[PDB]
């Protein structure tokens, strides 16, 4: 084993106080921004698994979108949430998160270690159309919940960043058209506040 | 249409800034929102066993079940409003969230919350089994994190006897076991 922590109810509940831990990690990337009450990566995780629901592709398996939502960012209740302008080496981030997911992922009987821990591969990896829809509502949540900021604030563009970070990363076409849209909107909103 | 969508997604972004009511009324930091709850919720749907039930249907009530209150808030029994009353408030805005998607997913968000209001089936029944659990481990981890042992024993009084889950029973046996051992060692 690594720990010897065993697979009863003792680990099951400590494997959920460490998921738990999630609602205690705000979003790196709003907090280097000096945004106030920060949302967490357990809100992040939760808005992402809706869209997963709410925008089509008849070609995805969805309760595996779901799942993989819900799973992805998981290592982040031991890793933290590491950010861009925290320097931390692709290689070096994921040796952290896989260590983690292991760690995390002991706590359970062998049939769901083997099932999160897979599905966080899946994703890690990028190996499937789910996976890779998954990193797209992923990055379009994040730019949406950046223009949430914006108005909350009423800063419009203060958080051009995160905007100008997602450039070329969306092909999903579902997700595109959303995009374009919440782009024109912001635009707008922009543009109506310098006049 | 993308225009609706976002609309929808923007009310299912104001749960992040909903904070769980129950712990606001007791004082505590940085209460969690409706969202974490949410969360942690489909993750037990996830690992907690039960051979007998659409696991992937579970995740989905988890993830609805709460959803009214981007618009209604999140009413507490000290906020003293009629189960009636709170029910139409809850079904009228969940009328008004779900219109805002196409015809199929309309149907079948509302169709989810309904089945967790009216709890219609075994699915229904052991996700307000899972809502209850984690509404107590989130008691004793803040408990835990205000080091103020039994502070927030109210939560727990309010689930005496509503547990029968099997398995949910045995995580919360283990759970108050751990808690009780807690408050013993802080009374002597």
């Amino acid at each position: 084993s690594a720990t010897f922590s065993g697979h009863g109810a003792r680990s099951l509940l400590q494997f959920l106080r460490l998921v738990g831990q999630l609602k205690r990690v705000p979003r790196t990337g709003w907090v280097y921004r000096n945004v106030q009450r920060p949302e967490s990566v357990s809100d992040h995780m939760y808005r992402m698994a809706v869209m997963a629901m709410v925008i089509k592709d008849d070609r995805l398996n969805k309760d595996r979108c779901v799942r993989l939502a819900l799973v992805h960012d998981m290592a982040e209740c031991i890793v933290g949430d590491i950010a861009p302008a925290d320097n931390i080496p692709k290689e070096e981030k994921h040796r952290r998160e896989e260590e983690a997911m292991k760690q995390i992922t002991q706590l359970l009987p062998e049939d769901l270690r083997k099932e999160l821990y897979e599905l966080w591969e899946e994703y890690e990896t990028q190996s499937s159309a789910e996976a890779k829809f998954v990193k797209q509502l992923a990055q379009c949540e994040m730019i949406l919940q950046a223009s949430e900021y914006e108005d909350l604030e009423h800063k419009p563009g203060r958080l051009q960043d995160f905007y100008d970070s997602t450039a070329g990363k969306f092909n999903h076409p579902e997700i595109v058209q959303l995009v374009s849209e919440l782009e024109a909107e912001r635009s707008t909103n922009i543009a109506a506040a310098a006049s």
